[PDB]
């Protein structure tokens, strides 16, 4: 099988470079296509990874949209040594698609290289360049915390997104779920909100630390022109702009103050977007 092989977190552009590259080399060798997502990248263990872009899940719907997609377990393939790595996930597999400096098994012994000698073709693709700058996760996870929002779809191929379910003076509190993500820079943002049943509704999201754990950041959301507890449902939010850091007020009133201004910069927002036809 022609067989791409990566984390892919967040499905970048150069991940996306990748994937349509194993499509093509799939249709000329005439091979079936498979992508191989390693659930989780090793510096995800780490004590300052700064969190996945996105769940696995989410991960592989979206990988899914390209090819068949198969998950491989981060704890079932770590101990692996190169040599079963292969036997056991590249059987009858004659060409992999991965990035440059990719590598697996224990002390990741296991490279391009490795696998030539193994009889498999090794098609390394070159990092998508964009303005100067490698696209790469890590990129994109520090311009997350950076809450620097609008640089993003230039590397992502979309805007971020925010996912979750509601709960677990009226806002929507996402719960983004288990896994490790990374967190936006605390602070209010413009948001285009993916309701059940295909609405679509523009937001005002607050990103602040509420402890309750420590590096515990709690995603509100206040929808504009949309009334009705999505409580228990499932939501979806395009992080659109950042509009203001985070702020200490001294009692429900100047808050009420700042979000009825946060509200308001937001309409301007909108009205401005739509203007431009
Ligand atoms: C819905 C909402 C809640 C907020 N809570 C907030 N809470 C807080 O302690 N500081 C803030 O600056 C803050 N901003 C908010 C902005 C919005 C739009
Ligand atoms: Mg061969």
């Amino acid at each position: 099988m022609v067989v791409s092989i990566g984390v892919f977190d967040g499905v970048h552009i150069g991940h996306q470079k990748v994937l349509r590259t194993m499509k093509e080399i799939a249709f000329f060798r005439k091979d079936d296509s498979l992508i191989y997502t390693i659930s989780y990248p090793p510096e995800y263990f780490l004590p300052d990874f700064p969190g996945l872009l996105m769940t696995v899940e989410s991960r592989v719907e979206m990988l899914s949209r390209y090819a068949r997609t198969v998950v491989l377990d981060f704890f079932r393939i770590k101990d692996l040594t190169p040599e079963g790595f292969v036997e056991r996930y590249l059987s009858g597999v004659s060409a992999v698609v991965v990035g440059r400096d990719f590598r697996f098994g224990k002390n990741a012994s296991g490279n391009a290289s490795f696998l030539r000698k193994k009889g498999v073709e090794v098609y390394e693709i070159e990092d998508v360049v964009v303005q100067g700058k490698r696209v790469s996760s890590s990129l994109i996870r520090n311009l997350v915390q950076e809450g620097r929002v609008e640089e993003i779809p230039a590397y992502l191929g979309r805007y971020f997104e925010i996912e979750g379910i509601v709960h677990k003076f009226p806002t929507a509190n996402i719960d983004r779920g288990n896994e490790k993500l990374v967190d936006l820079k605390r602070g209010v943002y413009l948001v285009r909100v993916h309701l059940p049943d295909g609405k679509k509704k523009f937001g005002v999201m607050n990103v602040g630390f509420r402890p309750t754990d420590a590096r515990n950041v709690k995603y509100e959301v206040y929808i504009l022109d949309f009334e009705g507890d999505l409580y228990g449902q499932r939501l979806k939010l395009e992080v659109l702009k950042f509009m203001r850091d985070e702020k200490k007020f001294d009692s429900i009133e100047e808050l009420k103050a700042a979000i009825d201004q946060d509200v308001k910069s937001a309409r301007n927002m909108i009205d401005d977007i739509i203007n431009s036809k």
